[PDB]
């Protein structure tokens, strides 16, 4: 769309990612206690811009679904992927979260928009890829979500 409409959409996407911070909190807390990653978490009520936020109970990946006010259906999602190192001193690689393991390491979050085909995570290594492909256009997402 126009420059202004893109600027408006980007600001609304940023607001939506702030709303997903509570889902990332829930995943991190559950990982620390060895519980399923969606335990205790429910999507916030829909806003004019964010339809829903969902947490996968086995990987902790989060899908943020924006409404058609932000982007067209099937072109509207961002995915947030959590990962942990193989060990917490000079780490060797990056692993997805494991249900039932107590995760002591810092958990790193990586955002993915449409067109980001690979993790941009540097050494200690690249992170896992979204299970459900995100479809929100990269120009509407923060830079760290973009290819």
């Amino acid at each position: 769309g126009s420059a202004y409409q893109d600027y408006l959409a980007r600001s609304r996407v940023g607001e939506g990612l702030a709303l997903a911070a509570s889902a990332r909190l829930a995943v991190a807390e559950n990982a620390a206690s060895g519980n399923g990653f969606s335990g205790g978490y429910v999507s916030p009520p829909a806003t004019r811009n964010v339809d829903s936020i969902r947490v996968d109970d086995d990987s902790g990946q989060i899908v943020v679904a924006f409404t058609t006010r932000v982007a067209a259906a099937g072109a509207n999602t961002l995915v947030l992927v959590p990962s942990a190192p193989d060990q917490a001193d000079t780490p060797t690689a990056r692993v997805a979260l494991s249900k039932g393991a107590v995760q002591a390491g810092a958990i790193t979050w990586e955002c993915f928009a449409d067109g980001k085909a690979s993790s941009s995570l540097p050494a200690p290594g690249a992170g896992p890829l979204p299970t459900d492909a995100p479809t929100l256009a990269g120009k509407l997402a923060p830079p760290e979500c973009r290819a």
